[PDB]
């Protein structure tokens, strides 16, 4: 799925003859230096997702974040408030 | 949801004596200044959550990042890639 620094619009060529939504590439992004992008088809184009990076050098698309305790409290109302475990919040009685 | 700063053992007392798993408080740490946990009943016992934040002042429990590429695709191939959508990635034909 690693395609190197091929121009943005030969991936966007090549996957939209791709036949099913998900159909994706990464590739070295032609913007900054050291960047990747992820191109995916989805229905009737082709969407780009950069990667981020963090401080500690890991990859990611996307995290969630909360401003506010509050935020934090609701969300884990229905994801669950730890990685190895099936935990959600439910108020006390 | 809010109790201050209340002793640890005085939260598993009150989370103990819960009905319900998820049964939950916010409480600032006793340990450094300026902390919350998230303490929680499941099962037989209480489990402790430091609320985490960072650079921007956000909070969060806990967030998936990646040591690699190859770990963030195949991620992605059960997880979306869109926080508005769900995409998921599949291999080009």
């Amino acid at each position: 799925w690693f395609f190197g620094k091929i121009p943005r619009a030969k991936a966007e060529e090549m996957l939209s003859k791709q036949r099913h939504d998900g159909a994706f590439l990464i590739r070295e992004s032609e913007s900054a230096p050291g960047d990747f992008s992820l191109s995916v088809k989805f229905g009737n184009d082709v969407q780009h997702f950069k990667v981020l990076r963090d401080g500690a050098g890991k990859y990611f698309l996307w995290v969630v974040k909360f401003n506010s305790l509050n935020e934090l409290v609701d969300y884990h109302r229905s994801t669950s408030v730890s990685r190895n475990q099936q935990i959600f919040l439910r108020d006390i009685e």
